[PDB]
């Protein structure tokens, strides 16, 4: 079957961009998008090796739409990593946060100490928090956030 995707935010200032997604999710660092370079195609290939998953899992990274060419590819999104603009929706089969974090699962990375604005509160979607100051923290924020998915790969069939 076909791979999954994970939708993540265009805005080179979010959290998490094209730029430092694979160094988050394979290497457990998070590298500020600053001190990187931009990636203008806004496509990255994963793969993950699960411990309750037997074939390794590769993900379609796209900060980005244009290439959802046909409907029935919204039906594979399995995250959605939001920075809290609805307007990152904007383009997307659904762009209110109620429909679409009904439909598919929504994660909200900031960092601990910044409040989580109001409306983000109200979204169905999972907070994580990371650290400002102990990089070291990311290797446990990271374990945490695969370990969520899996539930919910396992949830959408992937076994």
């Amino acid at each position: 079957r076909k791979d999954p995707i994970i939708l993540i935010p265009s805005a080179a200032s979010s959290i998490l961009t094209v730029a430092n997604i694979k160094q988050f999710l394979l290497e457990s660092k998070y590298v500020n998008p600053r001190n990187l370079p931009s990636v203008p195609n806004g496509l990255v290939n994963i793969e993950k090796n699960f411990e309750r998953i037997s074939r390794p899992i590769r993900f379609i990274i796209v900060d980005n739409t244009r290439m959802f060419t046909k409907p029935e590819y919204w039906d594979r999104v399995v995250a959605i990593f939001t920075t809290g603009h609805t307007w990152q929706f904007n383009n997307y089969q659904w762009n209110s946060p109620q429909e679409l974090f009904q439909r598919c699962k929504g994660y909200y990375f900031h960092f601990a100490g910044d409040s989580v604005p109001q409306h983000v509160q109200q979204w169905n979607v999972e907070k994580v928090e990371l650290d400002k100051n102990k990089r070291f923290k990311d290797v446990e924020v990271v374990r945490y956030f695969w370990h969520s998915l899996e539930k919910e790969l396992i949830s959408r069939g992937y076994r």
